[PDB]
Parts: structure tokens; sequence; C-alpha cells
């Protein structure tokens, strides 16, 4: 332990220092958007702001990492950040299973999708996986913030080792049911979207490749992202339901590593999801 005075300062102050404006202009262009009747635009325009709150989440994360573990702003200050960070978290991969959704049925059912007030279904769906969210996170912010232990660390909303499986079920409950049901979404509606459109004649063979680039590279990202962090949860809560620290010890620096590069998909999404589009980067140059 210690060996994380380096890495997670430097990504987290990458993030903060290209996402926020990033994040800004994502927002901008999706709420360009929504204006235009169109519904993929609620669901961008709250990705875009969860990625926001988890961007001024960060800083105090940082000052935690530096100053080698210590939670320096008290009690409560651990208790609204680690909230605001580790329930953004999971809204940001629940959205964007809610997308690979939506253009999954706009693809495979033309005729038939979406055709009935689409915005307010959209945005009642909005309100109902953020309800989810915070009720599914609330539980963490039931105990105590902060853990004071001998080796200068006084941690927040971490235990080394866990504490009597209270914990531990619920991190593997988060894991299943916070990555891998809405990872699995995505990749079964992008590939049932690449599917759909085989037998169209429309689309060329050119046209048929950026729609296989974009359908396996979002799906993949998106798991290089959010996959070392909740594999090496699953790896310490599985074991902790089965050796003293020795586990935790060789696994620590792996695991905030894999924390820092979790949070790092709040670059990825804005480009992919902004940029990347033709539409909405035409819109962000009639935006600056």
């Amino acid at each position: 332990s210690g060996l994380d005075s380096v890495l997670p300062p430097s990504l987290y102050a990458l993030v903060f220092t290209l996402g926020l404006p990033a994040n800004l202009l994502a927002l901008w262009a999706a709420w360009l958007q929504v204006r235009k009747g169109r519904e993929l635009g609620v669901y961008l325009l709250n990705l875009s702001l969860s990625d926001l709150l988890l961007i001024c989440a960060l800083p105090p994360w940082t000052d935690y990492y530096l100053r080698r573990d210590v939670w320096g702003y008290g009690p409560g200050a651990c208790r609204l950040f680690g909230f605001v960070f580790y329930t953004n978290l999971y809204v940001g991969a629940a959205f964007l299973s809610c997308v690979s959704a939506d253009r999954y049925l706009a693809v495979a059912h033309p005729l038939r999708f979406p055709g009935a007030r689409p915005i307010r279904s959209a945005a009642a769906v909005s309100a109902l996986i953020w309800m989810l969210e915070l009720a599914a996170n609330a539980p963490p912010l039931l105990g105590e913030a902060i853990h004071r232990d001998r080796y200068n660390h006084t941690f927040c909303y971490e235990s080394y080792p866990l504490s009597g499986r209270g914990a531990a079920l619920a991190n593997v409950g988060r894991v299943l049911a916070g990555f891998l049901l809405p990872w699995g979404v995505m990749m079964l509606c992008y590939a049932g979207l690449l599917r759909a459109l085989r037998g169209s004649a429309s689309c060329e063979q050119r046209e048929r490749r950026r729609v296989r680039r974009l359908a396996l590279g979002l799906p993949c990202v998106a798991l290089l992202c959010y996959g070392p962090y909740h594999a090496l949860l699953l790896l310490r809560s599985l074991v902790f339901l089965v050796g003293g620290c020795a586990l935790e010890e060789r696994l620590f620096p792996a695991y905030h590593a894999s924390l820092a590069l979790a949070t790092l998909n709040c670059l990825a999404d804005p480009a992919l999801y902004c940029l990347a589009c033709p539409g909405a980067r035409g819109e962000v140059a009639k935006v600056v």
C-alpha cells in the first residue's frame, strides 16, 4: 500500500483538464438535439450530466490520494463525495445501455419506434433509473464514512479487509447488477443493430463497416474502462465469502489503478457520443 501517489492523481488531473470542457460541449450538443424532437438527446443529456458530477467529485479524491490516503475534509465530505462518485459511476453505464437499446429499436423496428411522444417516455425511464441507482447506493451511505487505521490512512468508503459480508454481498450484487447486466444489454442491442441491417439494399459495404466498427467498439471501450474495477471488486468479495491481509496487500495497487481507469470513461463517452457523430459534431461547430 502507498504506491498510488502518481497514477490516480495523474488520471484525475487529465480528466479534470480535458473532460470538463468536453463534457460541457457534449452536454450542449445533447441539448441542441432535444429541441429537435429527438429522444436520444435526453439520454445523452443525462449521461453528460452524470459525467459532469463525477468530474466535480474528482478533485477531493485527487487530494485524498496524493495526501497518502487521509480524508482531511471531514466525515460529511466523505459521505457526499463518495456517494456522488460511486453513483455516477453506475449511472453512466445504465445510460449507455439505454442509448444502445434505443438505437437497436430505432434500427431493427423502424416503422414502429418511437412514434408516440418519444421525449416523455425517455425522461420517465431516466428518472426511474436515477431513482433505482440512488436507492441501491444509499445503504453504503447508511454506514460509517471513515475508518481510521494504524498506518496513516483513515479510509473513506473502503475497508481492508471488508466488514463481515454486509458490504460483501452488497458488492457482489452491485457488480452483477450495475455491470454485466447493462453491459450485456449493450452488447446484445448493438449486435442486434448490426444484424438487422444485414439484408438492407440501401447500405453499401462501406457504410456497413462504419456501423460494425461503432457497434463492436463502444461495448469494447465501455468494457475496457469499467472492467478492471468490477473484476477486482468481484474477486475481493468472492474471496471474502469463501487469509489475513495477504490478498489485499497484493492487489491493492491494482484496485486503485482500476478505479482510475474506470473514471477515465468521462473522456471516452463525450468523444464517442458527441464528436464521432457527424450531426452532433456539426452542431458543436455551431456551438463554438
